[PDB]
């Protein structure tokens, strides 16, 4: 048979003023001479109505793969509401109720530091810049890298860690030409977070 | 019905002279009035008899949970052999083959750079140390902290990130009483990845 996914808002959606958070609530694995699923969304059990369901696109498993896709409001999700996709199947002999809401726990305020590349990695063409973002809960947040004003396309974040005291940290790396780095240039790291201030805060990180 | 799952080798168990490294398949949800599995392993597809069900321990789901482990040379590892755990079942219409060897690609010898705590985080009690470690493939890699001789107990580490050059990058941080960090002493961030030299180095990181 099949099996259900719920997916939450994206970090930057629900932080983010003018955005559109959404909730995706993924079924995958379906049988073809019965592929047609049918679901009923709950804010808190309320009953609500912004369906969408996203017309049953196609896949290799021989296998089949429906979606919904449920706006909502920001400061809904911020402020803990449960969001109960129920899916309705004819080949299922029950339905599969999935609920899932934000996580629940003291919001904490993450801490910032940037750190500049190591002594050593100089030898090299191009140079590593390090965004450390500890200490914080929950494990939702949203990291971004610029100069100028202007984004950086080079950077990789890795996913939060549970810390040894409940909380989560993370790093994000930059990488630049070593060129750039030296000079005097300006870099920095932006944060988006519950627990920060207006959601926001933005450490910068250069050379002395 | 059920599903069955394969997991490799521990990084540390390969890469060092005495250790016992094994491959692991786990057989989850098992059902009750047919719970009896029965296992043929195949090195390279040549059946090997190193065999190992540890019988069959319970669950929650009120289904079930068997479990093979097959002891293996670290080299047969490292030089890509191939390791198909075949399950055989009566409940199932047709065993589950799962295959599952090393990551093929050529190897990427890691960059470890360590990362002193950023001028502000000394403003708290603990203070961070970063170790970071990039360029390396395949992903498989074992990091660990020390000083004296001695592990430390309080760092976590990230799981290796895919960089944009097709490597991985990772880092570990180390977290110390900062009364520790000041005095002069010294901590060694120590890597363990079969692009290395002897599957090991070892950078220090201290104060001026
Ligand atoms: C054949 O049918 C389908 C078709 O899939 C096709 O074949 C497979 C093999 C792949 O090659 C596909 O590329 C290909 O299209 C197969 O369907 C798959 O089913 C498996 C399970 O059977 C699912 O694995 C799950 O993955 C989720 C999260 O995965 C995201 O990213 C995956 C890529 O790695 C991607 O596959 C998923 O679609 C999903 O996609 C995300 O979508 C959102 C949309 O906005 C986006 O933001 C993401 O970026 C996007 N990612 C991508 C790349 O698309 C994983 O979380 C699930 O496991 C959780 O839950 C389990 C318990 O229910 C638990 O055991 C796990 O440990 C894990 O637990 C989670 O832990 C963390 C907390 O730290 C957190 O993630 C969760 O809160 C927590 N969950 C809970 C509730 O505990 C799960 O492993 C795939 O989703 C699915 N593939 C796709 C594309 O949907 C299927 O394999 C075949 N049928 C079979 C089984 O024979
Ligand atoms: C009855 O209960 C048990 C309890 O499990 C769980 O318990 C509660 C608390 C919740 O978390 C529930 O989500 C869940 O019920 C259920 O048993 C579970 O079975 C599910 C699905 O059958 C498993 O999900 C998979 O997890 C594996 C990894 O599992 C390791 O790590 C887990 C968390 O980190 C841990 O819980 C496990 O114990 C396990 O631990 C490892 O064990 C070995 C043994 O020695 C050890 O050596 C390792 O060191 C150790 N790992 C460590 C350090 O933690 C994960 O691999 C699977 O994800 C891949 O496959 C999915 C297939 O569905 C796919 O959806 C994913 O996206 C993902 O994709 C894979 O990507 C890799 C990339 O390299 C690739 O190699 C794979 O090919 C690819 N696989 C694909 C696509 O198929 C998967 O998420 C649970 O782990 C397991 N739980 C336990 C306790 O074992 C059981 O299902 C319940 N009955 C039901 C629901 O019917």
């Amino acid at each position: 048979g099949p099996s259900v996914f719920l997916f939450p808002p994206k970090p930057k959606d629900t932080l983010m003023i003018s955005r559109t958070p959404e909730v995706t609530c993924v079924v995958v694995d379906v049988s073809h001479e019965d592929p047609e699923v049918k679901f009923n969304w709950y804010v808190d059990g309320v009953e609500v109505h912004n369906a969408k369901t996203k017309p049953r696109e196609e896949q290799y498993n021989s296998t089949y793969r429906v979606v919904s896709v449920l706006t909502v409001l920001a400061q809904d999700w911020l402020n803990g509401k449960e969001y109960k996709c129920k899916v309705s199947n004819k080949a299922l002999p029950a339905p599969i109720e999935k609920t899932i809401s934000k996580a629940k726990g003291q919001p904490r305020e993450p801490q910032v530091y940037t750190l500049p590349p190591s002594r050593d990695e100089l030898t090299k063409n191009q140079v590593s810049l390090t965004c450390l973002v500890k200490g914080f809960y929950p494990s939702d947040i949203a990291v971004e890298w610029e100069s100028n004003g202007q984004p950086e396309n080079n950077y990789k974040t890795t996913p939060p860690v549970l810390d040894s005291d409940g909380s989560f940290f993370l790093y994000s790396k930059l990488t630049v030409d070593k060129s750039r780095w030296q000079q005097g240039n300006v870099f920095s790291c932006s944060v988006m977070h519950e627990a920060l201030h207006n959601h926001y805060t933005q450490k910068s990180l250069s050379l002395s």
